[PDB]
């Protein structure tokens, strides 16, 4: 059959709005591990074939199929006979079926959590950046295009939104918020960390005992034409032991399975690999980008302190205590305005409220 | 069964607004490449039948199957006998079944990437024409239709749309751009390049070893009837060597397995090869285009003079200093707006923009 | 099962919008060749039946189904023996299913081309068709209702369109176009070498070795009674040799397959054949009509010259020096408009250009 | 399973407009003929049963069972033994179901040529009825509810219609139309030789050599108890020879089969003989009235005199140079009004055009 | 599965716009025989079982069972042996089979047959009724609601539709119709006379040479409780002569098969025999209610003439001249608008048309 979802996957992909820089790797990241996650888990609708011997009715095959896909399997390269005992035949042991498909199941979760820290942690804050983004954004969608104002375009900020966005500083400041950006800056440090675990459990996985996995040694093995049976790991053929019980208890003996699964799981660990290893550069650079800005400060005002060099006519209130007033929170949300709204319309926002600066400084 | 999605198809194969000139051989790229792998990984829902002898009792006729798809496959042109030892007989080895399939889906996304550069190039660059070419086209989708702007359809883009582009040139020239053209011209050289390491990378697929596939090769053998099991190569009669295990180890013996697939792969290496060599030569002629555009400069000019002679009245401000102010930003999104709004809209705005432009030079 | 898609064929079938006369031939070819091959590589959700021996399990049924497909097969008509070695039995050798669901595809591509010349081509050429008809188009669309305009509709397309039309030719004539009437014949003649090429490829398709086919020989047979088996060729019972291995290599026996494909692609050779040296035929004539146009551009004139003689008033600019303003570029868009908008609304547009062309010449 | 399509039969079956009168038995046709068609090929979605003898395996049942469907079948009444030699056996010999669900996929097509001879004729013409009428009807489906114009009424139809038609007049009359009755009536004249045509290979369908069908024959020996078996022709249970190979050539044997098709085919060959005589004689009536039309022509006005005889008022302008300026094309398009927008709002608009007809003539 | 299609019976059985009193049973005929039919022929998705002797091994029992529904069978009650010849035991013959669920179809059809001559009769008749009740309709659908009309309504009729209705007359009157009452009579005649036909079709169905069905007889059996095998007919168990084929030619022996369809069969025509009648005795005397109409005609002005009894004021003009002006053709149209719109929007109609009948007479 066919399984084709398009809602479902736009809605982590679409619904939720924010143009957050590459903070929407969160957003594709929860796609790609959970479909991956929900398709392996699929068995592409048989996960594991085998050779069952030739007496057994075929009710029995049926059995020695799961009994060998619960039940570890192991490999061997092939002429080496059995060795002997339950340990050199069992040296090398692959059984990573339990794991891998719910896995990441969990790592997408653990990619989701951090925008639920951030949301939650804004409405801790006090003021909320959801509401007034998507306020001026329709003020600005409204009156874009209505040509009475533009002679007027630099007023009209000034009544309207401007009122509102510098209203809702008065109502924040008094309430555990001069921090807001600190929280910012936390939660993207939650982002990097997150993401390197997640690149380090990708590592571990399998199972550390018999190597591990990073890219450039894999494609540096199979674009020597490695292969798996001269590489001495990673089979796609494995042996399988296999218990009856009689008043002998064990009676145990080996049955090789032709393993499928084994195709899809290291094309993936290739890309999948590369893939998170990249998220975890962009998410980590992300980081020190906001500790620079919470640190310094003095530069993280050139932004507005740009805008107010267009600043038609240049009325009255000088510089430095404009930012008395604005400097712990606004000059945050103003750098979401800009990164939402576009940057022209910010321009406008944030020349306006100088105008209108008086009574709270 | 049958699967026809339309939607998902339109989704990247149209929703995302662009008009730019063959750089769309990406959007298309993507489609077919994604679709060719998606339908061959489908196995057109057997892969491969077998020829495996008489006593088996189809529960091993299932597992030979596999073991002979998963584990390697040969061929030999026939009456050679088998010759001998392992390598005579393996000398000639195809499998490509791995590969294939997979590396293409590698392959569309590597197409992908370089409009994603591009994205976050032109973020990075400061100045989004996104938003401006979205703005100054429903500008002209409005207005061209009301018979109250003809005779001053001239001076209604004077205030509104020139005023907006004219002013993001202000903000964009003070953060990171002069340079947007330079960002546009390292994009489509990453566009060439990429395209012919995707060529090189059909070259190359396959086994090297053992040949390689260039089209006028293949077609010059088909149209001169040698088919396969006469032309030494691409066979679709397969022998599979085959391992039980005793306590005699190896225990291999060679079944014939008659091969479906091969039957698709060389039909759409024929076209495919065709198809990417052309995105290729007319990718890498568009970089060019813009190597000269960003080197000579002088005749990057004459689109826009060419505009200002049409210019109803011609009032005033000479031409030379108009590209002083203009120079090194607005002369690129004027290339941009002509090739999305059209061409006789784009005039009216940069005749317009010769007007206004006073108080910035 | 059933498949019926009503959209996919709209989209082709409909959805660009062009009147263009029995250019739509194109539009139409795509969908019945890609219908066609689409259908034929469906199998009809069995291609061929044999008669494999007794003793066989029915997994090799399964099996020798295919090596039959696959490797060729071949016909004698019966009672002849086998005749012997390789040859006399081999002579007439019926393999085109390799070749012919996909050659179709490929058709219908290598039809859908030329419309994507003229796109470039015209986009090269710098003025744009598809703009000024969709305007000219819905400026008639609106006020063609409209009562206030008709006593003054002759002064209602002086204004609007007419300098819409009349200033795109300002820009264009000074870029790469006065030609664009030899780029328009340039691609017809593209279309009609095309459609013949197309055909001789179905004459050269089968083999060329084994006869040919063209449509009235086959029914001058058929017709006349002779079915195939008196007539010795295309069959619809065929042998097909077989080849296990032992130690005696060959081993190949004759095993023959009823063939039921072979029913369906001669009852559509004959409609396809008829249909495609029809749009041979209608497409070759297009284009020495646009030779000839080309050519003596005396007898070109009078469809224009034919318009400004009901001329209401007829004021004033006299006949030779307007074609001298309008002659390269405009006398083409206009042929064009006629094609489109009809052929009243045209008159109108080239006799309201008539009266406000003055500054241009 | 099912498959019920409503709007593929609803688009040719309603989307086209027009009322033509009994013309629109093609639109009918179409249906009938390529439904039944469809249906046949689909096989009732088996076609064939056969009692072939005990000893084979069901994997030559489902052989048996083709190579008697595509080889041909034959019919003996029963007890005449086997007669012997190849021909006394297969003298009656029915095989049609290689010819019948095909041939009338041919047949509905045919039936659909007459329509594109028509608009592509009309588009030849010079003057295009399908815009007139979709004109001049919505102006009547606009201001015919209005209450503001009914005194008024005779008046609205002078200025803003007529004006539309009696203006395409002028142009089309300068381009190769006085004719353009007569090219309908060579439409008609193909429409009836189609149909008989068509009829003719019914008749001529099964093969001329054993009988042919018409229906009165054949009810005529139904409804008198005659059934198959006694009638001689026409059987559902037919003989079907058959042939194996060994190193004795030929092996033939005789194995009667079921045979179910040829219960649906004569019930409807009863039907569909009686419906495509019958579109022949309402289609050849059709003709004949318009050669009467186009030969007399002094009676082919008597439709426009009688309108002219309500006339209010009746003005000043006599009768018969009316019919000198309006003569050979008018006449007829006059003629294609009434039959579509209905009477009356005819005859509003030709005793307008009695009005405004002066400056023409 | 199930099938349930509600528009396409939505379709005739509601979409075509009409009242007409009981000539809507031939809309609810086609349904009720048309589902049937179409219902019987799909075999209830085994139309017949059978006691095949012991050694056929399935692919036989899959041959004698078609062999037996194809070919006749018959009926004895048991325990009479089998008789001798070929006679006494085939003397009673059950195959209805092959007639009842394609002669149902065409039921159907004839009982569609006259609406279409109805149709097609009008409009030869030159005044259509379909156009003008769908207007006075809607302009009693319009100006019903609004109350600025009331103490005007009589007024209103007067100016807008009454103007239309009675301008339409005056042309008919010229063309073909003082008679459409005659030849909407002859439609009802060919309305019951195709009723009676039909009935009779059911009864001479089955076979005349074995009986005959009538309903009361049927029930006055099985309500005295004879069921069939001691009432001599009409069986549920049927045997079934069978033929192979050997060097003795006919080898006939007798099968007996259950028989499934004949419970249904037999359930539907104690149903469906009550509801022709039904439906000849409702149509029937809808027919000597227009010979009625159109004979004594003094009495068919009744309505009329109590429709001007209620007439508020009435005003001046006789009676009786009125009816000389209105005779032929209103006063039919005027007994098809009560029987649409209802019965009070009528009246204001007619004595409408009193006021502004002068001109015409």
């Amino acid at each position: 059959a066919i399984n084709s979802v398009n809602a479902l996957i736009s809605r982590v992909f679409v619904q939720p709005k924010g143009d957050l820089a590459d903070r929407l790797n969160s957003r594709v990241t929860v796609v790609i591990l959970a479909v991956s996650s929900a398709l392996l888990l699929s068995s592409h609708f048989d996960p594991i074939t085998c050779w069952t011997p030739a007496q057994f009715n075929a009710q029995w095959v049926n059995f020695v199929n799961q009994y060998c896909f619960v039940h570890g399997t192991y490999f061997v390269p092939l002429d080496q006979q059995l060795a002997f005992e339950e340990e050199e035949r069992t040296k090398v042991s692959i059984q990573y079926y339990q794991w891998v498909p719910y896995v990441f199941a969990l790592q997408a979760f653990l990619f989701y959590i951090p925008r639920f820290i951030w949301k939650a942690m804004i409405a801790y804050s006090g003021y909320d950046l959801a509401a007034a983004v998507k306020y001026v954004d329709r003020f600005w969608s409204e009156n874009r295009d209505k040509d009475d104002k533009f002679k007027t375009r630099l007023a009209a900020f000034e009544g309207r939104p401007s009122v509102y966005i510098w209203d809702g500083i008065r109502l924040a400041r008094k309430k555990r918020s001069r921090n807001m950006a600190l929280f910012y800056t936390l939660s993207t440090v939650w982002q990097a960390v997150n993401a390197w675990i997640q690149f380090y459990i990708l590592t571990q996985l399998l199972d550390s005992s018999i190597y591990t996995l990073w890219g450039p040694s894999i494609l540096g093995d199979l674009l020597q034409g490695n292969d798996w049976q001269t590489t001495g790991h990673f089979p796609r053929i494995v042996h399988c032991d296999f218990n009856r019980r009689r008043p002998a208890s064990v009676q145990l003996d080996t049955v090789l399975c032709v393993l499928t699964l084994n195709i899809y799981y290291e094309k993936l660990f290739i890309f999948l690999w590369f893939w998170l290893v990249f998220v975890a550069v962009v998410s980590t650079v992300n980081c020190f980008k906001w500790i620079y800005y919470l640190c310094n400060k003095t530069k993280a005002q050139k932004t507005i302190k740009n805008y107010l060099s267009t600043a038609p006519i240049k009325s009255t209130i000088s510089d430095d205590q404009f930012f008395s007033a604005l400097g712990e929170d606004g000059l945050f949300i103003m750098d979401q305005m800009a990164l939402n709204l576009g940057d022209i319309p910010a321009s406008y926002l944030t020349i306006s409220m100088r105008n209108i600066c008086q009574d709270f400084i």
